[PDB]
C-alpha cells in the first residue's frame, strides 16, 4: 500500500488527495480559476480523483460522465455501520439532492440512529466525492459539517440550493 500524494487548489482551498494503486485513501481539505494537481500522474485512483473533482467544481453538468475512483482507506475495507452509510450516501443522494440524517439512516437499516450517522459524516476520509455535505437537517437547516459550516453552504449553493455562497 505505498502512499502517494498531490494537491489540487479549488474554490474550497487546498485540497491534498491520497491514495495507492487499490484506491483513492483520502481528501483533505487544508483550507474561479481551475487549477491543476501539483504532481501529475498515477496511481489511477488519484488521476481519477483529480479528474471528478475538476468536473465537479469546474464542469458540474457533466459531474454524472466522472468515474468514482476504487476507494481504498481501512474503512472501506472493513463491514461497520460507517461503512454502509458511507456507501449508501455514494449510490443514492445525487448532485443538487438532499437527504436527512434520519433518512439516511433509514437507509443504513436503523432509523433510529440519526446521531451514528452524523458521527459517521466525520469518519469520511474522503468528502465531497462521498457527498457528506448533502445530508441535511430535516427542518430545512443545513446542519453541521466537519470541514466548517460555510464550506457546507457554499457546496450546496453550488448544487443549486437557494443560499448564498459565502467568502472561502
Ligand atoms: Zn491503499
Amino acid at each position: 500500500c505505498e502512499m502517494k500524494r498531490t494537491t489540487l487548489d479549488s474554490p474550497l482551498g487546498k485540497l491534498e488527495l491520497s491514495g495507492c494503486e487499490q484506491g483513492l485513501h483520502e481528501i483533505k481539505l487544508l483550507g474561479e480559476v481551475p487549477a491543476p494537481a501539483a504532481v501529475l500522474g498515477g496511481p489511477e485512483p488519484l488521476m481519477q480523483c483529480t479528474a471528478w473533482l475538476n468536473a465537479y467544481f469546474h464542469q458540474p453538468e457533466a459531474i454524472e460522465e466522472f468515474p468514482v475512483p476504487a476507494l481504498h482507506h481501512p474503512v472501506f475495507q472493513q463491514e461497520s455501520f460507517t461503512r454502509q452509510v458511507l456507501w449508501k450516501l455514494l449510490k443514492v443522494v445525487k448532485f443538487g439532492e438532499v437527504i436527512s440524517y434520519q433518512q439516511l439512516a433509514a437507509l443504513a437499516g436503523n432509523p433510529k440512529a440519526a446521531r451514528a450517522v452524523g458521527g459517521a459524516m466525520r469518519g469520511n476520509p474522503v468528502p465531497i466525492l462521498i457527498p457528506c455535505h448533502r445530508v441535511v437537517c430535516s427542518s430545512g437547516a443545513v446542519g453541521n459539517y466537519s470541514g466548517g459550516l460555510a464550506v457546507k453552504e457554499w457546496l450546496l449553493a453550488h448544487e443549486g440550493h437557494r443560499l448564498g455562497k459565502p467568502g472561502l
